[PDB]
């Protein structure tokens, strides 16, 4: 009588849950573990053309209300994630997203040219990251609407497939309108993932009288409980302003109820970051169970019945 | 042996605590209550040239982790707050800040021209709000740097006194740098208040499947526990980039420990919003007491001894 099934991008997903890019998806063993998990899908660590060591440690800290990180894009490099998608991933189990985070337009252009064939042959789907806020001396691409337009223009020009974009959060309607206007000019952009972390917060430990991460004087992206209302705002804002596109939710999901809120705001897929970092891939069994439980109590049978139907006053 | 005393802008404050603008400071009764409280200071509700009714209700909601509001600047009008500063306020009890939020540059200019004489005669201090996120169709001035520079020029032109600016949160270093560079052009800007609410979040009540405030489809500014690391980040960011100015902290202060963090980050004064809304002006006796307790356990006697001294790794 009940179903968490999702159909989009010419795929069927058993449920809307997946990891947030960058969480538990860097190594072969992590990718295998996500594939073997109860999640409906998975996305690989945001990649650069060559392997990156990332920022000095400590660079992640769990917190009572979430997390702060300045990882600095540590990743195995594009060849590695391309090879996983081309040769190793079991598409029989679930669809695969590959997150790309080139440090320049030219890097994204070069990687997309090579990804094209693998997307065609295997069905891997590109999630293009325009919102990394932890690489020193590199402003978030999507806070500069001109840099955003140019990046999307280049990728659309060279990449012969649909793709999605991972967005930083915005905090005013003018920004929502400006971002949506740009995104709506690109028909290949078929999903929008809202949101990446809330950028450059600063956690201070009262006992040590110090920051808690090493890079960038302790400034890092916030995730977890801190970001849920901001995530829902962005999910709903683009859900409304980009009616021709799907929205993937990301931010502050720890429970089936949290996920229910994401869907109500407009989300098709629901990404899990901080909570997954702290619990491991077994969380997806708990989350599907919980979401089904929420739906049971509210008398919903499918996600379609309430997606985007949040009531305004 | 210990003291919460603060000295700035030719004034002495018994302690760093004050209300955040907009919280419990709209009516005569509220202003007197703040003046009679244990707070080191107070600021009046952000004003427009004429009275405003504000947005339709409900327009504020207390939450487990903070608050969301879209008040829409309900206020008694400039004449009313000017009159309170000129004629009624007991400066013998504590200094007074007047918050100003004209809906246009020209509105601020005209109010400042009239405030000048009262500042001279009575010592009231202007906090110029460049960051109201809840009046529909009106974008936050401080997210537009050229506009911000223009406004500060226009005001400095007509207002022969020191003043401060209430800033929205920023989320990347390029933005910290740009804002600080504008503010550093204007010597009259002697303090910076970080931060106004995190703008346009969206709270959804899972039981009702609806938003919780009426204006703007449920979108509103976030305060409280949600905003503390963003507040600390902005306090510290401007503390570092504007060494010729003082920083007032605002955001997420519920305890003396929270206030201790604000000061460590660089704050001279510490403003209390959401917590004050939920607890009333008695909160200031608890906060002074708690901060003294935190200082005793840590063997500090004055705020100077640790202000801005947060340790990086
Ligand atoms: C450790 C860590 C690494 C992350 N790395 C990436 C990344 O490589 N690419 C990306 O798009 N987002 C990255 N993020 C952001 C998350 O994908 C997600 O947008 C954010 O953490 C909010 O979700 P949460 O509240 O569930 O954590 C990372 C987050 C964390 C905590
Ligand atoms: C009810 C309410 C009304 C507010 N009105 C104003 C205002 O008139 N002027 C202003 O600068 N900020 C206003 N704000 C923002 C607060 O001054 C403060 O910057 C924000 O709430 C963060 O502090 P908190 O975390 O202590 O709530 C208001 C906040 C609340 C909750
Ligand atoms: O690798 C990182 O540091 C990182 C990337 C990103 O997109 N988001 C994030 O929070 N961290
Ligand atoms: O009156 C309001 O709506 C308001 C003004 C402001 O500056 N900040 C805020 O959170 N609310
Ligand atoms: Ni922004």
């Amino acid at each position: 009588s009940m179903s968490l099934q999702v159909n989009l991008l010419n795929n069927t997903f058993a449920n809307p849950f997946m990891n947030a890019a960058g969480v538990m998806c860097t190594t072969t063993e992590e990718l295998v573990a996500m594939t073997e998990s109860a999640s409906g899908s998975l996305v690989s660590k945001s990649c650069t053309p060559a392997l990156r060591e990332g920022n000095p440690t400590p660079r992640y800290q769990a917190l009572p209300l979430g997390s702060i990180n300045s990882m600095g894009l540590p990743n195995n490099g594009f060849d590695f994630y391309l090879a996983y998608a081309a040769e190793q991933h079991d598409y029989g189990k679930k669809p695969l997203f590959l997150s790309m985070s080139g440090l320049s337009m030219r890097e994204n252009v070069e990687m997309c040219k090579r990804l094209a064939a693998v997307a065609t042959e295997k069905g891997v789907i590109l999630e293009l990251n325009l919102s990394c806020p932890n690489v020193p001396g590199k402003p978030q691409v999507a806070y500069d609407f001109d840099a955003m337009r140019q990046c999307l223009t280049a990728v659309s020009e060279v990449y012969p497939h649909s793709f999605g974009v991972k967005m930083p959060p915005y905090f005013d309607f003018a920004a929502f309108d400006a971002a949506a206007e740009i995104l709506n000019e690109f028909p290949k952009v078929q999903f929008i993932t809202c949101i990446n972390s809330i950028g450059n917060g600063l956690v201070i430990d009262a006992e040590t009288e110090s920051v808690v991460i090493k890079p960038k004087q302790g400034f890092g992206g916030l995730g977890g409980r801190y970001v849920l209302p901001t995530a829902l705002a962005n999910i709903n804002a683009f859900y409304r302003r980009c009616p021709g596109k799907l929205i993937f939710g990301c931010g502050g999901v720890y429970t089936g109820e949290d996920a229910f809120l994401h869907v109500l705001a407009g989300a098709s897929m629901v990404q899990v970051g901080t909570a997954l970092q702290e619990e491991g891939p077994s969380i997806f069994e708990r989350l599907t169970s919980e979401l089904l439980g929420v739906m049971a109590k509210k008398r919903y049978q499918t996600l379609d019945e309430f997606r985007g139907k949040v009531r305004t006053l």
